[PDB]
């Protein structure tokens, strides 16, 4: 019923300003219930992990990051979940464009593909870190904005759902802004279940087509020689020509590519340079971290060729 009169919510949100900024921005902005949302906010807990996680040579680091993924366990369940959802994978290679080893590479990596999606509560992830975490309050804010506007949607209790310590969901660990943007119907039920293997698969290819992914380009080259002059990473940027004067040689045709960035991987007796192509940067869009994009990379080239034999 109405319930006008009871105006203030208990729990570890009780007399938090941003929270009840928040439930009027709902209210006004989306026509939620006050009372209906202060039920809901009054059991989301504050947790102090979470903000305590947001608060975040040669010696072999890219060797030590490699093995935290690619082993033969990994390995050979990527290739038991590449071979389970074929038809997805080759489905969204031809709707996206994006190759089924970089699809089994991201949810391999983020997920072991569906076997360690997360524990928290999203809603207690996002309550704390927009209440109670003034450096990235508004982006949070959004984000729980968005989570229970996509709860209402696919018809979910807010309180059932579990992720990460940032509010990442399902198979491919997608943000609530990633879910609005990005996430597909692509299982064809009528509904965007970040859960569901196939609906996860075409999301994580709509996410990729929508960051600029390139059919059939080549991801990056190895490149024979050193360059410790030039600044590395996948946000540098160098022309083929000042690449070339800097000591290296790609070890495949760089077909008609001018500029690239600068790769270095810790190989632990010395470094490995890659010109970095568009689709590697790509690949960061998902994660900045050149480690990140390499392994994701490499395990999905890894379960492609354990398929073969
Ligand atoms: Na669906």
């Amino acid at each position: 019923e109405p319930q006008h009169n009871v105006m203030q919510m208990g729990g570890d949100f009780a007399n938090n300003p941003n929270a009840q900024q928040f439930i009027d921005k709902m209210v006004n902005k989306h026509g939620f219930d006050r009372q209906q949302l202060q039920e809901i906010l009054s059991q989301a807990k504050r947790l102090d992990s979470v903000l305590r996680l947001m608060d975040n040579g040669p010696n072999g680091a890219w060797l030590r990051y490699r093995k935290k993924f690619i082993t033969p366990d990994n390995v050979q369940n990527g290739v038991v979940f590449w071979n389970q959802y074929e038809d997805a994978l080759n489905r969204a290679w031809q709707v996206y464009g994006v190759p089924p080893e970089i699809i089994v590479g991201i949810i391999g990596v983020e997920t072991r593909w569906g076997r360690v999606m997360g524990k928290t509560r999203i809603l207690d992830a996002l309550a704390t870190l927009s209440f109670n975490y003034p450096r990235r309050a508004e982006y949070f804010s959004g984000e729980l904005e968005t989570f229970l506007l996509m709860a209402r949607d696919e018809q979910d209790d807010p309180l059932n759902l579990k992720g990460s310590f940032a509010g990442a969901m399902g198979y491919g660990q997608f943000m609530p802004s990633s879910y609005k943007q990005y996430a597909v119907d692509f299982s064809g039920d009528g509904h965007i279940n970040l859960w569901d293997p196939v609906d996860a698969i075409g999301s994580v290819a709509n996410y990729f087509k929508a960051h600029g992914w390139v059919k059939g380009d080549q991801v990056a080259v190895m490149a024979n020689g050193q360059a410790p002059g030039l600044p590395n990473g996948f946000k540098t940027k160098y022309s083929i020509s000042q690449l070339a004067a800097a000591g290296l040689t790609p070890q495949q045709p760089l077909g008609n590519h001018q500029q690239a960035s600068l790769l270095r991987l810790d190989v632990g007796t010395g470094y490995q340079y890659w010109y970095g192509l568009p689709n590697f940067y790509t690949i960061t869009r998902y994660n900045h971290s050149t480690h990140y994009a390499m392994a994701v990379w490499q395990l999905g080239q890894a379960v492609a060729l354990a398929r073969v034999q």
